[PDB]
């Protein structure tokens, strides 16, 4: 059985999600809308750009409604989350993808397709395995709890770069892994292999990682600069 701590942690995260969901498709339309070549292909990519900063505020704001992120210094704190922010950016990206239409809806109705992300800018060698990963995640059929618990176990990773107290990191991690481990075993007691395949998500993660800075590497040699707020956390 879950502890009432474990219960309340868990309840905490999964409240914290639903309130930067619904402050951010309240702060919809004020965001550069989406239209032929030039100028158009220029507004599709603000439009693109704009949503991953209001995403890196999302995270910022959940990161500090995480029990224990308060308690790391303000160092670590950056080292964390710069490394995190795409990992659950993709990992909501897998949360918000249609099987029936094979499309992913950013905030409320920002729906797009395979070809929507090429029209954005994005490269196949980046697109393919979104949708490769928002399958495989859907298969899983994770709830709002699982996802929570996932996204706190991310931003607690102690092998990130930068990272002046691992030990620290290492030790916040724990009870997150602990409660998802019970969280996992009182769900589904039958499956076993649950709570390994959530976590080899991670493993899968870190390669999509890899592939997001070869596709941030490529827009430099395309001309495509990325606005001031990202290139503090994708850039060499
Ligand atoms: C050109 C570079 C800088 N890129 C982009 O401009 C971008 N824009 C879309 C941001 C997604 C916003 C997003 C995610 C998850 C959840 C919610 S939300 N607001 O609906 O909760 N929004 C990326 C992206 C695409 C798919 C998954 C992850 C990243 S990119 O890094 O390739």
């Amino acid at each position: 059985q879950l502890t009432a701590a474990q219960e309340l942690m868990i309840q905490q995260l999964v409240a914290a999600q639903l309130q930067c969901n619904k402050r951010s498709f309240s702060d919809q339309p004020k965001v550069t809308p989406w239209p032929q070549s030039r100028d158009a292909r220029q507004q599709r990519f603000a439009h693109f750009t704009e949503l991953a900063i209001i995403s890196v505020q999302e995270i910022v704001d959940f990161a500090k409604q995480v029990p224990g992120f308060l308690q790391l210094g303000r160092e670590d704190q950056i080292a964390l989350l710069k490394a995190s922010t795409i990992e659950i950016m993709l990992l909501e990206t897998a949360r918000r993808y249609n099987h029936e239409t094979e499309c992913i809806t950013f905030l409320k109705d920002f729906t797009y397709s395979k070809d929507d992300f090429h029209r954005a800018g994005l490269q196949v060698e980046f697109i393919n395995p979104i949708f490769e990963f928002s399958r495989a995640m859907r298969r899983l059929g994770l709830d709002d709890a699982e996802y929570a618990l996932l996204i706190a176990i991310n931003i607690f990773s102690a092998d990130r770069p930068n990272v002046q107290e691992p030990g620290r990191v290492e030790a916040l991690q724990q009870p997150y892994v602990e409660a998802l481990l019970s969280y996992t075993r009182i769900k589904r007691p039958q499956d076993q292999l649950r709570f390994p395949r959530m976590l080899m998500k991670l493993v899968s993660l870190r390669t999509l990682s890899s592939v997001h800075s070869e596709q941030v590497f490529a827009l430099r040699l395309q001309d495509k600069k990325l606005p001031p707020l990202l290139s503090e956390i994708w850039d060499v």
